[PDB]
């Protein structure tokens, strides 16, 4: 996604930045992580459209029934930490809106 943790952002080398840990001994795959938005399966476009002049159509999305806000397992408060200063995230180079960066 847009805006992620990165090296430009000038983080120290691992200074108990978390506050709340994730699955200690549990863990599962990523396969919770279903897409928030899926295109309409029956997303037909108008024949009254010129993608030459718009640039593309505009295929609608719906919210997926399986929608979880993110793979947050059980973010439990850790066994004592430091204090995440406020790292400035940066504009995730590997995001790519529609064309690879």
């Amino acid at each position: 996604s847009k805006k992620i943790k990165d090296p430009d952002a000038a983080k120290p080398e691992d200074w108990d930045e978390r506050a709340k840990i994730d699955d200690p001994t549990d863990s599962k795959p990523e396969d919770w992580d279903k897409p928030e938005h899926i295109p309409d399966p029956d997303a037909k476009k108008p024949e009254d459209w010129d993608e030459e002049m718009d640039g593309e159509w505009e295929p609608p999305v719906i919210q997926n029934p399986e929608y979880k806000g993110e793979w947050k397992p059980r973010q439990i408060d850790n066994p004592d930490y430091k204090g995440t200063w406020i790292h400035p995230e940066i504009d995730n180079p590997e995001y790519s809106p529609d064309a690879n960066i």
